[PDB]
DNA sequence: TGGGACTTTTTGA
DNA sequence: TTCAAAAAGTCCCA
């Protein structure tokens, strides 16, 4: 059930200009009414825009047809279209329509309860209003998704998420000039699925509001990020594209009765966008930070892929069977050249490591099973049965104690820079200690020719500063709130310097470390170390 | 007695 | 062959 709020602010975003003199036939369609929340409201609009222009359309058109009584049937039969897949819904939505005004004469009602992905519009709309279904993957049928391939290959491949096709839809039954307007998950904004869905957006139709809750929490006991879209294919040049980014996160929609007190309010930030100049991945950020990120690009001659090597960890593909607690009896077992340290998301910290409290048996250094048989016997095949339904190991690529995807044994075994994939924070930490990890921690090293111009301690110095930690979340990419995702893709997109304050910006992430490695703590003090590393980069940047 | 955050491994390329 | 992206269900406490 969608708030009430945002589907009166929708429906009035979509309504509140029409002229109802020039066009008294508007047709405003729901593809997922449900319940009817957007078509009551739909109603209650055009019913006081009939009656206040109920004289003037009077004397304009046909004085007999125009007339209050006739209002709710006129608006029955050419404006209100709804449709939806649950018969029960739209005969409460009929019943509720009906209701409105208390056959008698004729009364039909334009409601569908079919496939509105499938069915065949023998009419476009001038305005379209709703919030399409989130239900994928585990509802859909191999059937459904084979046909929705076929179907609507310019927004959906592979497991893409349903509702893209009803943009698809949306924008195809849309009269020209018409609106459109939806609430829907935002992760198609910034995810690499929703790209094409994103082109045919941009290439079709002129965007004209985006609101942008981010993670907050706008439907109840419900984890989805939501946005509205409002769109119009009208004849417009400019077409700039307003934009209300959330600030508070932690808001319930409480604060006013109307969403527009909301939006002008300080928990929002509003600023243009110009669609022509959107790239494929839609940064939407503000005047600020994109002054802040372009000369930080400028600056920088470098980047963290044309120096450095990245790599994703080890993927065992059953971490039980070859994952054990360093203290545990069961390494006693295991030859030493065997193990190697293991880390977690969480052993990475600022500019350092924490030691490694778990052993991981590289299992692919085991040759044959005769020779290592009671490490097999009484610690890996503890797992056997689901350590043979892999697919590796099904197609015989792997053998049954191997580690699925154990990648380079020399890539870890370096010292090279280990960050988290998910954090609320620039985590980049030096690894002296060739720890191994999972798949939640990636690594990158300098490349040889690179070793010269640029060294570990000054990249997690600047990579960790204040400076770098806005510049990457600028264009990072938000899975949750107060969560970024540190990938590769992203991560080695970064641009890095080399100035005349490389040294003093070395020599302060190297105070750092010192002071974060030695036992007795005096932390604080690296914050002081930080602040001025921080100036030196701002002198760099000229910001 | 109800309500949200969390890392392992499955899978396309 | 192997990369890396992203899908995906189990749990607890005040
Ligand atoms: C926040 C919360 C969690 C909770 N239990 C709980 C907690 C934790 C984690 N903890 C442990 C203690 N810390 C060190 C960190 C937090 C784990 C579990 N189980 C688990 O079974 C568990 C543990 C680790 C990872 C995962 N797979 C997923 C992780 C992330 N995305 C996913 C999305 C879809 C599907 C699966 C996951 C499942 C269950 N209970 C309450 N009250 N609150």
């Amino acid at each position: 059930y969608t708030p009430k709020i945002i589907v009166d602010y929708i429906v009035k975003k979509t309504l509140k200009n029409h002229d109802i003199i020039k066009n008294p036939y508007p047709r405003i369609l729901d593809i997922s009414c449900g319940c009817g929340n957007f078509l009551l409201e739909v109603y209650d609009i055009l019913y006081d825009l009939f009656e206040e222009n109920i004289y003037e359309l009077k004397k304009k058109y046909d004085e007999n047809y125009w007339t209050v009584d006739n209002i709710h049937r006129h608006i029955l039969n050419y404006c209100i279209y709804g449709a939806d897949i649950d018969e029960k819904a739209i005969s409460i939505l009929k019943d509720s329509l009906t209701n409105k005004k208390v056959d008698e004469s004729d009364i039909k009602i334009n409601l569908f309860c079919c496939d509105s992905l499938k069915k065949k519009w023998r009419y476009k709309f001038d305005y379209i209003v709703g919030n399409p279904p989130y239900i994928g993957h585990k509802k859909l049928e191999k059937k459904y998704k084979k046909f929705l391939l076929e179907k609507y290959s310019e927004v959906y491949k592979d497991k893409a998420d349903l509702y893209f096709c009803f943009y698809k839809k949306i924008i195809d039954i849309l009269k020209q000039g018409g609106i459109g307007s939806v609430i829907t998950p935002r992760y198609f904004l910034e995810s690499l699925s929703g790209k094409d869905l994103r082109e045919y957006i941009k290439s079709n139709v002129n965007v004209q509001e985006i609101v942008d809750f981010l993670g907050a929490n706008i439907f109840k006991n419900i984890g989805v990020s939501s946005c509205i879209l409002t769109f119009d294919k009208k004849k417009t040049k400019e077409t700039y594209i307003d934009v209300f980014k959330i600030k508070n996160e932690d808001i319930c929609i409480n604060k006013f009765e109307t969403l527009e007190e909301l939006l002008k309010s300080s928990k929002f930030e509003h600023f243009n966008i110009n669609q022509r100049l959107l790239s494929d991945e839609w940064i939407l950020v503000n005047k600020d930070d994109e002054t802040f990120y372009n000369k930080i690009q400028e600056k920088c001659k470098y980047s963290l892929e044309d120096i450095a090597i990245s790599f994703q960890g080890i993927i065992t593909g059953c971490d039980k069977a070859f994952i054990l607690s360093k203290d545990d009896v069961k390494l006693n077992l295991v030859d030493d050249k065997f193990l190697k340290c293991w880390i977690k998301s969480k052993n990475i910290n600022k500019y350092i490591v924490d030691k490694s409290e778990y052993r991981l048996i590289y299992s692919n250094d085991i040759d044959n099973e005769n020779t290592n048989k009671r490490i097999l016997d009484e610690i890996i095949g503890l797992y056997k049965t689901k350590l043979e339904n892999r697919r590796e190991c099904k197609s015989g690529i792997r053998k049954w104690y191997e580690l699925q995807w154990g990648r380079e044994k020399l890539f870890f075994e370096r010292k090279k820079i280990m960050y988290p994939y998910k954090s609320n924070e620039n985590r980049f930490a030096i690894d002296y200690d060739n720890n191994f990890s999972s798949a939640d921690v990636y690594s990158f090293f300098i490349k040889e020719e690179y070793l010269d111009k640029f060294s570990y301690e000054y990249l997690v110095g600047i990579l960790n500063s204040s400076v770098y930690d806005k510049y990457f979340k600028i264009t990072a990419k938000k899975m949750s709130k107060n969560i970024y995702d540190y990938y590769p893709n992203k991560v080695m997109k970064i641009r890095i310097f080399r100035d005349n304050n490389y040294e003093e910006i070395e020599n302060l992430s190297k105070q750092i470390i010192s002071i974060l490695l030695n036992k007795s703590i005096d932390k604080g003090k690296v914050e002081k170390l930080q602040i001025k590393m921080d100036n030196l980069i701002m002198d760099s940047l000229g910001i």
